[PDB]
């Protein structure tokens, strides 16, 4: 299925995912598509910071849901 | 698995480790990779000075955890 990911510049990308994808899977797909290291990605859905071991379905992410991607440097 | 090690200059390295590695193993790997004598290394995780005979798992060090490396000369 397709989901959308929205950045702070307004840009929106489409990703191919399954409900069983974990957040780490999604970050890996953003790496593949956009070249962003997973450690520089912060994903948000429904006002929650998304955790690497939980699935899209755990957060109620569905076909055509929109996540937010914020880039950060590693805190250290 | 991979862990990160952060220095006081801000530099971060990646190391290949196992949960069963001891701290002495980790210092040996920093020697191999970066040429720092073990006696010049101080490792910190979770606000604890790490001791050469304990394992990564003993300190709750996990995949993608970040340790801190401080260089010191030998006290004597």
């Amino acid at each position: 299925m397709q989901i959308f990911v929205k950045t702070l510049t307004g840009k929106t990308i489409t990703l191919e995912v399954e409900p069983s994808d974990t957040i780490e899977n999604v970050k890996a797909k953003i790496q593949d598509k956009e070249g962003i290291p997973p450690d520089q990605q912060r994903l948000i859905f429904a006002g929650k910071q998304l955790e690497d071991g939980r699935t899209l379905s755990d957060y109620n992410i569905q076909k055509e849901s929109t996540l937010h991607l914020v880039l950060r440097l590693r805190g250290g």
